[PDB]
């Protein structure tokens, strides 16, 4: 049940935004606010259907500033997943390839309109490669992180 | 990176190990696995490249199901020595046999990128890489259930 899951998980991180507000300083929740609302404002002016951005669409300077927000954002994420911060762990030259590999990803599914998980098969071909490449890289850091 | 001194280390290891199966395993039990493991051995240096990888592509199909049976039987002492529950009792029937299957594709493409570390897709020959990835996730998801 798509739906059901999909409902379900939106209240638990309506949830997790409130245990946010009260956990974080002051100026680190100003700043998170912020970056959240961009992303989701990117989302709704961009995203599909799913809510998946096509980055490779964008212009390199909006595509320059959502790597920015995400960046941002990831530690938290990584926290919410029990990992150890991914910009800890990696180099910087390796988180940029990381922001980048997520970034392939979610252009993947934007192409073939799916939610879980993707089949190499149905990627087009011009894709096919770079996917590969930043499933490999996606699975390296999560290794790193636990 | 010391490729000899990792390997002789290993090889000593190993045969430790073979000594310890001896003294703590049932008579037919080891009888059992002293035989698998020489046709494993065996088979490694009829068809194994410089690394001892074989291409089970290359092989017909009556020695690449002898080799997978082998391989099953030998597959839940290399669980344990791994400090992990056998992936034989944690997968269905079919799961173990596509196990078995993502095994042997990840020994093929190791003769084909002629590596013994980690393989970059960017390396894997255009024909294999579907099929190296789909033995990977294989892999990582049967090792995911083990612990
Ligand atoms: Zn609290
Ligand atoms: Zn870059
Ligand atoms: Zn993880
Ligand atoms: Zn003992
Ligand atoms: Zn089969
Ligand atoms: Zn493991």
């Amino acid at each position: 049940h798509a739906g059901t899951m999909t409902l379900e998980a939106y209240m638990r991180f309506s949830a997790k935004l409130s245990e946010a507000k009260d956990e974080m300083g002051t100026k680190e929740y100003e700043v998170f606010t912020k970056e959240l609302k961009k992303l989701t404002n990117a989302k709704l002016a961009y995203g599909d259907a799913n809510g998946n951005i096509d980055y490779d669409a964008l212009s390199p300077e909006k595509r320059e500033e959502m790597k920015t927000v995400s960046m941002g954002l990831q530690p938290y994420f990584d926290k919410l997943n029990g990992h150890k911060s991914s910009k800890e762990v990696l180099t910087q030259e390796e988180f940029d390839r990381y922001m980048e590999a997520l970034m392939t990803h979610e252009i993947v599914r934007v192409k073939t309109k799916s939610t879980g998980a993707i089949k190499v098969e149905e990627v087009p071909e011009a894709y096919k490669e770079r996917f590969m490449k930043a499933e490999q890289f996606m699975e390296y850091v999560d290794e790193k992180v636990r």
